[PDB]
């Protein structure tokens, strides 16, 4: 299936990648209860696993230090560990609905990456860096940043990349591309590996257990994925990657998406490296991104007063927002802006047509009820918005009187001007989703942000009460 | 005649018989939401003539406080006093939310019956946006305890929100005509969205403050050689982020504190206690008894 | 001909438009010398009016009163003024390469207009403010400011005008569409009009005088102009216009441009209000310019020091670049921006292929001699430059080491993704210019202007500064 994309229960594949073994045990960790196919050769023993003790399979020495390393669901990483046969692993351990797993790779980075990228001021100079950083540390072919807009969609905002690959920045993809499932897994596990996208994936035995239950391998490095998402990066060319979780107030802001186009896995102190410079970025970045929020609402606020300052020294205050009003354009992000008072018309930029006006008015007339109202899709307001979306897409209406219905309007410009195979199909490539999300944006605009609808609000006080102010003096003329 | 529908049917009230823009005109100004409502008592008494006029405001547990008055000398003043959740009832609090302007006329006056009170097929009248509506007795015979005949009160609503309210008392009964009622609630309009910005600059400035202590901080670090010692001699200055009665540093299982903390030998169990719970996130608690019992005798 | 536009002499076509009559006397005033054809019937007289005396034709009081008015040669303005008859018209008088020309029209704007722009605080809101209250006042179907580019080509940077007319906002003309002739003109008389378009024009009788001389109508304001020019608006639907000069520092910045689908005159009060007008708008955007270049400045001297101040606590300055160069970006305005250091190159927005940059950086390393070198036609330095135009076709380079042939380059995009007839052809509309214009850009950039330059030059000497003081550090290294 293609459609329900959200469906695939990729928690629980049944399979672990190649290049390593996997051994699940009670809550106790007494019994072998499962164990991966190829546990008999990594670890150099027979037979079937399952039903044999702990300290039979492993020895007394290695359960007793398991053991004591247990102490959320975050896994403990025991380095360089021995079985009772002296083969030497780096083991991942960790509990999760009270099943054991123990998962063997047989074997001031992360404080020098992180000096690199703490004194970047501004988000585009922390993601941009950050790829190049990346690239350079780790080797991936190419590193990404893949960032969630609201509705869930992905845009590449950075990219570091061999000079003969593709690039993909400024691209975007459709939500399903990384589905609900998917981002919720990427809230637990902050850091996964595929190390072989046509590598033979290893059966866990048994998949399903007597009762009826799979094995949740949601906290399990060595979970295979979906051959979904293995099939699309197989078809870009791509053998191996990793991803880091980028986590900014407490939700997932995006990814740090890394490519090679050969087999690749990181050992577990390069991981660990990897996860806590990932730690530090989502922290700087969110810092980042409050700081800017900070500045933007800040200058909104001095330039309402800089117009207010006006107000004050004006026995018109209609002449003056007739010769002002392109100034608000700096308030908020857009593509054009206009001014709806006394019945006339006066636009800036990329407005709908003059003679469209009286309709958009009468309609903004009717839903404002007094407050701040927007749109990223006009036409679903209006139907004949559709034949000016090329220049209008998106608007937001202030009320600027409390008796009059006058406004201040805000416009912004539909979305795209502002821009192998397997037996799955060609719908796994980004090219298709590339052209699947532009599909899905005809008619709309950039989303009015958060931001943009507190400012909104603020110059929406500011005017209704300085219309207020000067409404004898109005009434009188 | 006030005149409404709801609940598809028709309402109509009868009463027998520059304000707003001179009332706003004199709180555009104000600049801290305190100057905003300790002038707007004031202002609404001069201009209302109630004996007594309040601001009281919502806690976030829905609790009272009363933030400003102005009232006739020979009255007693419940400045700073706090009251119940529970005395401005969940419901109440939601019809403000639709009638923002209400009166009582006379709290000892006789009511009126509405004939029928219940329809033929059982329906009760909804007087949610009938200003004559008739008040809980509950309420009424509260204001006569207090020897208070009539009132009216303003609601506040700040981000969509109730946040507190204007309540005029007076101590003999007193009616509004419809003309001084609508510019009563002209101005309370705009008390409501000047409070809004208010509280929204101060909240920046408050951020803003923050982050620039935050930077003298981390230029003195990058100067030092050693961290901890900075910050066992700078630790105080973090009081100047956040509002509060005392501050400290635990670090390197050795406690320093400033004002007023848990006593020295306390600290250790608090310590064990944040261990387990912050998850290397920030954790608070107003109740700290209920967190660590031993607490309650520092409390 | 249509090639060697800035031959023809423009202020001597031997004709005037038909909304007035012309006389032209000697210096003194005493004899008629020339006439315009329609002078008997505007002034009631008959036959031929030279060698008559300027009393003679026009009575002692009115010559008396125009030699007292006379004391560089900017014309007297003489409204409601009698001749003998009692006819009454509005006069304008001049002296120029001693000779008179009387000039007769048969007969608070301008504080209020200006009181409405004063308050503009940066260029944008003083030009998009101006065509709408240009329009609102003098009624003009349009009125579009005209900007000239440093080359003599100009672009339209505002524009108010009838619903139903065309949009010339955003689009560039040649050079050669107004003529060196013309421009020159312009730098003399700051308003000027054309009543009809259509209209049939007045010879000046005679054209040459006895000695050869033709007449100089440089300051009269009943010029003809050019049928070319005249052409050119009747293919646009265009019966009239009118222009102001916008003169800053000393020069023709740009042209206010008001064009009317019908034949249109300005009385003389009408002409004096809106000349007034367009000298305080030109010493405003003058001002205004001049405070954005400082603003411009200011911030970037903020930006290096912050830079600076990031190296004063960095141990290597190399990393400290590779990390930080894409926030040199902010010194600039450019597509893209990249470092050559230690023969290796990072690139961020915009570039030349990665492949292309050692090609690029030998050649600069050859022209630049330690200095700022720019270039906005990088395929005329650089052949091979040519395929990569659309991503990079403007180059400035700054050095960053005393000793190392380091740098720091800006890059910009090709310009082109940054955006009836009558006898004489189709040559003479806006669609053919604009053509014209577009194919004369191809290959090239917004140029760096001088403000960029002296940037790029302060940016130098603070990275050539900060290297020199790191440049044992860095050896160590
Ligand atoms: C109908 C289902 C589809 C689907 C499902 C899917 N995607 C998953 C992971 C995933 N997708 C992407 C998308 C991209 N990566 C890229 O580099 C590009 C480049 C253009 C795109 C569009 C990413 C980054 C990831 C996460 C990768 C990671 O390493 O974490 C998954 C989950 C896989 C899992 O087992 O965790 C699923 C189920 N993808 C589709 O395209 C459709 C059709
Ligand atoms: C168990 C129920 C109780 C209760 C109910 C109640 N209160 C209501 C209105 C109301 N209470 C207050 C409280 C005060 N006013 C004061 O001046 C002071 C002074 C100290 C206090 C504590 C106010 C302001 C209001 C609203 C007044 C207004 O004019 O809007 C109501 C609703 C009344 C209605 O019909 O709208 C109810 C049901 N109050 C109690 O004290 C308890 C015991
Ligand atoms: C080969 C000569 C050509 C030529 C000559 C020419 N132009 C002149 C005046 C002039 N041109 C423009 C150009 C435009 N006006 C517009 O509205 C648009 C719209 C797209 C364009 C391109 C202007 C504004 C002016 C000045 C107008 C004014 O009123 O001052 C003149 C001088 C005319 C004179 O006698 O002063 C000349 C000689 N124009 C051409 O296009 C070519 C081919
Ligand atoms: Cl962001
Ligand atoms: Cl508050
Ligand atoms: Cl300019």
């Amino acid at each position: 299936d293609l459609t329900n994309c959200d469906r695939e229960p990729i928690h629980i594949p049944g399979y672990i990648q190649p290049h390593g073994c996997l051994i699940a045990c009670d809550n106790a960790m007494r019994m072998v209860l499962r164990h991966s196919e190829n546990c008999g050769e990594l670890l150099g023993l027979e037979g079937d696993l399952n039903g044999r003790t702990a300290e039979d399979v492993l020895g007394k020495r290695l359960v007793h230090d398991l053991r004591n390393a247990l102490t959320t669901t975050r896994p403990a990483m025991l380095p360089a560990m021995e079985t009772s046969d002296g083969r030497s692993f780096d083991i991942s351990l960790h509990r999760y609905k009270s099943t054991t797993i123990i998962e063997f790779e047989p074997s001031g980075t992360a404080r020098k990456m992180v000096d690199r990228i703490r004194e970047a001021d501004s988000v585009e100079s922390l993601i941009s860096r950050t790829t190049r950083l990346v690239k350079a540390t780790l080797g991936y072919d190419r590193v990404l940043i893949y960032r969630f807009e609201e509705d869930g969609a992905g845009k590449v905002v950075s990219e570091a990349k061999q000079p003969e690959l593709e690039s993909f920045l400024g691209q975007y993809f459709p939500a399903s591309d990384i589905p609900q499932q998917a981002r919720a897994l990427y809230l637990k596990n902050t850091l996964r590996i595929i190390s072989d996208a046509s590598g033979t994936p290893i059966p866990v035995l048994p998949a399903v257990d007597v009762s009826g239950e799979p094995l949740d391998l949601s906290y399990a490095h060595l979970r295979n994925f979906s051959p979904i998402h293995c099939e699309y990066l197989r078809n870009m060319g791509v053998a191996a990657s990793m991803s880091i979780s980028v986590i900014v107030d407490d939700a997932l802001w995006g990814l740090i998406v890394c490519h090679h186009c050969s087999p690749r896995v990181l050992s577990m102190p390069v991981r660990i490296a990897a996860a806590m410079f990932g730690e530090f970025f989502s922290m700087f970045l969110q810092v980042l991104k409050q700081k800017r929020r900070l500045d933007t609402i800040n200058h909104a606020h001095a330039a309402l007063d800089r117009f207010l300052r006006l107000a004050a020294h004006r026995a018109n205050l209609e002449e003056l927002l007739v010769d002002s009003f392109q100034d608000f354009a700096r308030l908020i992000p857009c593509d054009g802006v206009g001014l709806w008072v006394g019945n006339n018309w006066h636009g800036h930029g990329a407005t709908p047509p003059h003679d469209a006006i009286p309709r958009l008015a009468r309609f903004v007339a009717s839903v404002s009820e007094g407050r701040v109202w927007a749109t990223h899709a006009l036409s679903q307001a209006i139907p004949e918005a559709e034949i000016y979306a090329d220049t209008a897409a998106g608007m937001l209406a202030i009320p600027i009187s409390q008796v009059k219905s006058d406004y201040l309007l805000f416009f912004r410009k539909e979305i795209v001007q502002n821009l192998e195979t397997g037996p799955m199909g060609d719908r796994l490539t980004p090219r298709k989703s590339f052209a699947i999300w532009k599909e899905s944006v005809r008619l709309q605009a950039q989303p009015w942000s958060e931001a943009d609808r507190e400012i909104a609000e603020t110059a929406r006080i500011a005017l209704v009460g300085v219309a207020f102010h000067h409404s004898e003096l109005m009434a009188g003329l």
